[PDB]
């Protein structure tokens, strides 16, 4: 069974994709909010997916569960808690976590999210409360974790409060900043709000990564490395598209990280094709392996590492590879990088 059972490094995972039904179900009992179903397994079943949806059939999903979460102090420290326990099963030694802040906040954020009423809990609170249940969860459960705050492709309103709260929480937990969302809005990767607010994260030594190429064109791509300046890609698929583009990233040890098993079922990857990540393979490509939304996609990590193992020849030594230059490529700081890698290479032998 486990298809790889050595430790793992994983930098592409949404803390909002990453809770378990159990919790949904116990804070929407508690609050009121109500939900599809009443069960794990049943709403586990709505909530999860088999198949390609639209954008709004995808972001449906968000708007059920997360009101029983988003506004409650001792849920959104909670779900930090558990997401720790849960990269633990998964034999994970170090992981970077990601979540937009303002999306679990009821209150000095506008517009507010998930049709929720106004509250108090304001989104610097969210990341202080996150940051508890992250370092509690790495205490107990033996993980080393690390955080990123999102901004949002279609509100630059919030960027530079993003980018304000990764400098003030900054190592603590926070290593980074991220661009989530809809990637297809037109212009998204340049409008002010975005472009100034990964300028000031160059200027303030915070490090960057985007999501870009999942959906979006070779060209969405372009702009996250030449104007946002990122360090990595999520995803990066269609830089493919863009021959010199990808040669070029290539050249420049350029970080994807790939998550296979989302690609197949977001229908970003179209299954009667060559996955991107067997060129990136063969190309000997600097590329991470990642769940993306493990609650959404009824997945855990093996369930990637069973994929490109199982479908695409994927061996021992390419799974210790591609986890070596995860490790080479995280945002800890440099006396953590070379400890966590002499770590994992002494495992790997
Ligand atoms: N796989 C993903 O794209 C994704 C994004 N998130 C959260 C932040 O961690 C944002 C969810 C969300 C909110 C509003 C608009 C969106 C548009 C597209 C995708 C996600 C959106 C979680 N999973
Ligand atoms: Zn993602």
């Amino acid at each position: 069974t486990p298809a790889f059972d050595k430790p793992k490094v994983e930098l592409h995972v949404h803390l909002d994709g990453a809770i378990k039904p159990e919790t949904i179900l116990y804070y929407g009992k508690r609050r009121g909010i109500a939900l599809p179903a009443d069960t794990p397994e049943e709403l586990q079943n709505i909530i999860g997916m088999d198949k390609p949806l639209t954008l709004p059939d995808f972001l449906a999903k968000f708007d059920y569960y997360m009101p029983a979460i988003a506004g409650c102090r001792d849920a959104i420290k909670r779900i930090a808690y558990e997401f720790v326990e849960m990269k633990a099963k998964d034999g994970v030694v170090y992981v970077e976590v990601r979540y937009s802040p303002h999306l679990l906040a009821n209150s000095k954020v506008e517009p507010i999210p998930w049709n929720q009423a106004e509250g108090d809990l304001t989104p610097d609170e969210v990341v202080s409360l996150v940051n508890q249940g992250l370092q509690e969860g790495e205490r107990d459960f033996g993980v080393k974790v690390r955080s990123i705050l999102c901004c949002m492709r279609h509100q630059p309103s919030w960027s530079s409060e993003v980018v304000e709260l990764c400098k003030k929480y900054r190592e603590q937990t926070v290593v980074a900043i991220d661009l989530a969302g809809d990637e297809t809005i037109e212009g998204s990767s340049l409008f002010p709000g975005h472009v100034q607010a990964y300028a000031e994260a160059v200027k303030s030594g915070v490090h960057r990564t985007v999501h870009a190429g999942e959906v979006g064109s070779a060209n969405v791509v372009k702009e996250a490395v030449d104007t946002l300046k990122t360090e990595r890609l999520g995803h990066g698929y269609h830089t493919l598209e863009d021959t010199t583009l990808y040669n070029r990233l290539r050249q420049e040890n350029m970080h994807f990280e790939i998550c296979p098993w989302s690609s197949y079922l977001t229908g970003a990857w179209k299954p009667d094709t060559e996955h991107a990540v067997i060129r990136f393979k063969n190309d000997q490509v600097n590329y991470s392996l990642n769940t993306d939304d493990p609650l959404i996609f009824k997945s855990t990590l093996d369930t990637d590492y069973q994929m490109t193992k199982k479908d695409m020849g994927f061996t021992e030594e390419e799974f210790k590879r591609l986890n070596i230059n995860a490790a080479k490529s995280s945002f800890l700081p440099e006396d953590e990088k070379k400890e966590l890698l002499d770590l994992l290479y002494k495992a790997y032998r």
